[PDB]
């Protein structure tokens, strides 16, 4: 209303109630004007390889991204989060945009001077029957700065289509975004909308404190036996004679189990000591790759498999985590000191090492003359029996993903992590109206392509329930929590610098407390 | 209200819900002052030939036009209607101005600057007891633009009076729009009115499966006669013997049929092939023409006639068909590769082909001593049992026309296409109120010549209701439907390029489905 009244006032906090937990994030957005008001068609450049070809188009839409979880988590929360509880999921969530500026820009004579323009508009809707190409859950930035004083920019809504080569085909869709309908926001208008997330399991924020190889009673033996000995010694040689023992803690390897360790697809090993790694250029032809109508995609991070195994946390695998930037880090070819890697190490009491076999098979059939042969397996499909863990979720790390519309879709977890949804948060997307500049008396019927210069800016809220799923656990011994570092330091973790600038120092996985099998 | 509320919010979109369709378009319009919000004196110049005289006003008013098909369906949407539907027609329409803005311009010093003047007015008024002359249904440009991201100028209205040469007679009529009440708008207003179509036909969005001479069984012979031989070999020589036979399948073009052809005004034919046409200056000279008060005015596009027979889609008739130009065309003598030449080769199932005679009368009495003669007949009006089509329509292509005012209109279809309509939707004008500069301090009485510099923008927004009648077809094989092109291409058919702009790659019609005769 009117033009001095504001549409809405700042909140952030968390609110913890029962298994409940509340939490709201407001911060300040400036919108651009995007393309020059244009729809652009877009490609590949000329040169580039097969691998890398696509089509699409850029519009002149912005659109909200806050689907990371430092975005509604402070630090601190992540931490009362991991320490407490064994599981959490997202239940619903509100959005709120309010405070809208619209703001007129003459560059004139060298000289910038910038003015309200009370009557201009933003337009803004939500795509809620899920028409347009979904590019949130693909890990962009452009997302709610997780430090509540930083103002950010919106970032530039486009797509991709079929392409052939940098060419489209006949199945190529475009789309218009102003062929929906949207609200038209003058200062003193607000934007709110309401989204229930669907019914989804809930993260598993712990370890398991068992290894799917120990479940047995160490002091007990098995009724069943195994074939332990397949000849013996016979005078001077040995003859060939099946022999089978029941199997113990002596022999714990050899017992009957019930169940098999998750799927498997092997990635390369790579060393943080970087004179263990070999010296060639790798990074592609060693890589873990797919490959989809005559391209090859990288496997990033791929099926969630343990890092490492004991006591090598130096290893991890090539594309197989997730790597996060340290504050001010660049976009191409930084050193590794500049990067942090996740360790996905909790899952392997029940899933594979990324860089190692599944296990052996036999492949042949032996007898009197042929010896058994076994051969390694680099890639093992889902078997009825497996179990495994899903991959974490950080701070840092996206929320949920929209699962793909296809006719199936295996265990639909997302696979860089977080919450499969079939009806994901819907796209928000904003733009300036424009507005024309002075037209000619004379009547033309050419488009116009002169515009007044305008950008946008306004507050943002976001508010999401989180039901938990909190920890009842009967250990006697202490566990493990996170914890800040104790000692003396010239910044403290988390916070602002001399110069102003919020940094977060490392990942913060959710899974510190236990549970059995 | 006020100055921070939008007066309105986007609507565009298409909503398909039984027999009926309704589509919304939302655009972006700019308004100059036009002549200096002088009503100005116009006429033809002193050179021009009789054929090209004309006398009226100008006027410092604009006026809304969204009489084209794109304006209101989407490419895929026209699609949707033709490959489903027999027939459709419009119902009702509702017309929305909202989001106002007037904004003064400053040229001085060389350096431009544009502000808002929250206090200056638009004055809209509708025409809706038709008393202005009526110059939607000419086919002019100024539509609202088929892509909704683009901002369009509202032209200038004007019209004609009765002239002799370039001077006036006593009949001519002047008309001030502001002796007309009209709705005054400031910022935060907006405007609103809702019209119904009369009951008309709907449009023929079909093909004939079937041709006006083939509608008898192929199996059954006539029981009807008719002269097949008028003499008989009588020794060396013939004699006069009149011989009749009953027509069946072998003698086809014989039988007695209940039905005639459509209207016939030939026109020219000409090669899209250059080398087929003559060398000659033959676009006036052989054009097909009516004669009204010593004037001559090309027939374009004339009667509904087919195109061209078969096997000869290169010929079209000289202004017998609607052309329409590709994007970025220009205005004065394009080539052919700059322009798109629609096709109405649907309907010579039942019309006449354009380019050929109606058909042979007898001329003369015969007998003894004379023979028969016959003439070719190139302009043919209606007669007693003639059927037809009318034209088609096209995405492009006009929607309604207002039939003239007169004692007599016989089928009042209008010749570019469309539904003709004694009460057409309402002229809606719009212009800027002058605002005056700086007066004198002493009076004068003169009128004011000096104003502040002024234009207006906002938007607007038409919806249109159409009733729908349904394909209902029993035949066994499968249809003729519009599809987009298989292939790989640069861009995409109705798409923006790299540059953001626009186009639409082909006219096209209504008509692909199939009915019998």
């Amino acid at each position: 209303d009117g033009v001095g009244n504001s549409s809405g006032n700042w909140h952030c906090d968390s609110t913890w109630m029962g298994d409940r937990v509340i939490t709201t994030s407001t911060r300040t957005w400036a919108l651009p004007t995007y393309n020059n008001h244009l729809y652009k068609q877009i490609s590949s450049q000329s040169g580039a390889s097969n691998d890398n070809h696509y089509f699409g188009y850029s519009t002149p839409w912005g659109y909200f991204d806050f689907n990371r979880f430092h975005c509604h988590f402070s630090p601190r929360d992540w931490q009362r989060l991991i320490n407490n509880n064994w599981g959490f999921r997202p239940k619903r969530l509100n959005f709120k945009l309010f405070n809208i500026q619209v703001k007129e820009v003459t560059q004139n004579d060298g000289t910038t001077t910038i003015a309200n323009n009370l009557t201009s508009t933003v337009q803004v809707f939500t795509d809620s029957e899920y028409q347009l190409p979904y590019v949130l859950g693909s890990a962009h930035q452009g997302c709610l700065p997780p430090f509540p004083a930083d103002v950010f920019m919106v970032p530039q809504y486009g797509y991709l289509t079929l392409n052939n080569g940098s060419q489209a085909v006949g199945r190529s869709s475009f789309y218009c975004l102003e062929y929906f309908p949207s609200q038209m926001l003058r200062t003193g208008n607000n934007f709110t909308f309401s989204y229930t997330f669907e019914d989804v399991p809930f993260h598993s924020s712990y370890a398991h404190s068992q290894s799917l190889d120990r479940l047995m009673n160490p002091l007990i033996d098995q009724y069943l036996y195994y074939l332990s000995r397949t000849n013996t010694p016979s005078g001077t040689t040995t003859q060939s004679r099946l022999q089978f023992s029941q199997a113990g803690a002596s022999d714990i390897r050899d017992q009957s189990r019930n169940w098999l360790p998750g799927p498997c697809y092997r990635q390369q090993r790579v060393s943080k000591t970087s004179a263990d790694n070999n010296n060639s250029e790798y990074s592609w032809t060693g890589a873990t790759k797919y490959h989809l109508n005559g391209r090859d995609s990288l496997v990033n991070p791929g099926p969630a498999m343990a890092s490492h195994k004991d006591d090598e946390e130096k290893f991890f695998p090539q594309s197989g985590v997730l790597i996060f930037g340290k504050q001010g880090s660049e976009k191409t070819n930084v050193d590794i000191e500049k990067v942090m890697i996740t360790d996905e190490e909790e899952i392997r009491t029940t899933n594979p090492v990324a860089t190692e076999q599944y296990g052996s098979v036999s492949t042949n059939l032996q007898r009197g003359n042929r010896q058994a042969a076994t051969a390694d397996v680099n890639t093992q499909g889902v078997l009825p029996g497996m179990v495994w863990q899903d991959r974490d979720v950080y701070l840092q790390g996206p929320i949920w993903a929209k699962i793909p519309h296809t006719d199936g879709h295996f265990h639909p977890s997302p696979l860089m992590g977080g919450f499969g949804l079939k009806h994901p948060p819907p796209q928000i997307l904003i733009k300036n109206t424009p507005v024309p500049a002075n037209p000619s008396t004379t009547f033309s019927a050419a488009k116009f392509a002169s515009f007044i210069t305008q950008y946008s800016t306004g507050q943002v809220s976001v508010e999401i329930e989180w039901e938990l799923q909190k920890e009842n656990s009967k250990r006697w011994n202490p566990e493990i929590q996170y914890t800040s570092n104790y000692n003396k330091s010239v910044n403290v973790d988390f916070t602002v610098d001399t110069n102003g600038v919020y940094s977060e120092p490392r990942p913060i996985g959710t899974r510190y407390l236990t549970r059995n099998l």
